């Protein structure tokens, strides 16, 4: 029917198999890129917002402050546009001119913080703008806020199990936040009762699942896939329902992304490169031979195109 | 379910409201910037494709040809990709690095042509391509091609229908190639039979189709209302079912942009600020106050980034 504004529009992703992945169409992708924003982030956008709302924490004339590297700012941005709520986003002097440019156009009070403090410095600043009158400001914290996952237990999962007819057995996923493979897997395997393998992915330059699972000093390090490999485990990552983790490494999810485009016509950023980099390697292994595979793209690649990707 | 390539996925765009325009949620958007390659495009590059295939014009082994500035060849880029069909597009040297990347990205093969022949010179060395050897090339034509309103009246205008349950009253979209507006329309009236209001919309700088309608001197002009206004009437407009056209300038258009942006959070481009503006005349007409006003948005903005949209 008629979305009553531009946040609730949310969602419905497609699901298509790839032809150049994968084993007799085993691999097939979720394409996060086809929603508002253009990014998976919509999702946690709109629905950080409602929950604030509903629990009374946002309200009518309080303005959103958050710290935002990546996706969540612009998903914030489009949603406190269509609600009608100010908000303020601290970010590094650093960020490209067209994220800025973006973020004005989206009515956004971007504060520029020094570029040497990174997002520790802005994280601050954020936390300072929200100290200096806690009754006025709501700092909505994508790592930790339940509504992340929750928007993924509630929407994303139940759109796979659906659009697969319950035929789901693996689901593969880069952890940024972790919200998307927390929400779609406890939806999956505790609400649709499948014990289907949820697969983390990161990267192998900063690999620090893998390094917390070992048991071995976690050591983060640099790497170009955006959106994933945030050096920490996050809160909004439940280590629980992870069965696998695949790392990737940044010149091979590069690769694998602008294959996606030119061979599969299929237009996502650098971090679906790494995800499906991840899941065909578990593809053309004969174990997973009669399995579906189910990778979620969680951006678009025309907000990648002055980076390496093109 | 799951798509079988990336081409099957165009369509079912959403339908919001629009709270700061119109008078009493009398108008609502289709955002078509949420498909496929950012753009309503997306179907008719599928589904001339698809044409071409069925009708055996286009087989195994043949390549696509044509001369493309806009939105379409980046569609018929994807499908091409998409479907495994080699694709070579001519377009002039003037054309931004940027679209010269993503082009070259989806994997087309890219003849520029010399800048002071522009599109002319662009359809010219297609039509030469296409001569060289007329058992391997296929240009599809957007302009005259019936596969293109086609498509608007099998999915575009039956999305219509369905989402607002027959209630819609006027259809408003911008006229580029026509097929949006020719279809939808023919959707509404012939087929589920009611006699809404189909509105095309022209730029005041380029009112050739409210010349034509006049029995005026047919007076193209320059303008930046990017995908509309092409300077005379396609094949694909159905004069018939057009029952008013409304011109709008390209500043007024990229200002309703810009407000679509910051105020309602729909990241639209120019050519949907121009629907829009067109649309919030009719709807603050008091005889258009109790009807259900639909305005076709063809992109989105992020394809708008270098532009002076931003």
């Amino acid at each position: 029917a008629i979305y009553a504004d531009n946040s609730y529009s949310i969602g419905n992703t497609p699901l298509v198999r790839l032809k150049h992945f994968g084993h007799n169409g085993n691999v097939v992708v979720k394409i996060e890129g086809r929603n508002p924003s253009y990014s998976v982030k919509c999702r946690i956008g709109a629905n950080m917002v409602w929950q604030a709302e509903k629990d009374g924490t946002l309200t009518k004339g309080k303005e959103i402050v958050d710290a935002t590297s990546g996706n969540t700012g612009i998903a914030l941005a489009y949603v406190a546009a269509a609600r009608g709520y100010k908000i303020t986003l601290t970010m590094p002097e650093t960020m490209s001119l067209e994220r800025k440019r973006l973020l004005c156009g989206l009515g956004v009070n971007l504060v520029l913080t020094e570029g040497a403090k990174g997002m520790k410095g802005a994280i601050a600043k954020a936390e300072e703008i929200v100290a200096s009158d806690p009754s006025r400001y709501v700092m909505l914290k994508q790592f930790e806020n339940p509504a992340n996952p929750q928007i993924h237990r509630e929407t994303t999962g139940p759109e796979i199990w659906k659009d697969t007819d319950g035929k789901v057995d693996v689901v593969v996923a880069g952890v940024g936040t972790g919200g998307s493979i927390t929400g779609i897997s406890r939806a999956i395997k505790l609400d649709f009762g499948k014990q289907i393998t949820s697969v983390a992915v990161e990267p192998v330059e900063s690999p620090v699942i893998s390094q917390t699972l070992a048991g071995e000093e976690v050591k983060p390090g640099p790497h170009k896939i955006q959106g994933i490999g945030a050096g920490f485990i996050p809160k909004n990552l439940d280590l629980s329902i992870i069965d696998r983790v695949e790392t990737v490494d940044s010149d091979t999810a590069l690769a694998t992304a602008r294959r996606l485009m030119a061979e599969e016509g299929i237009l996502a950023g650098i971090s679906s490169g790494a995800a499906v980099a991840a899941a065909d390697r578990l593809a053309k292994l004969p174990e997973f031979a009669d399995k579906l595979i189910v990778v979620i793209l969680p951006s678009a690649s025309e907000r990648y195109l002055s980076t390496a990707l093109f």
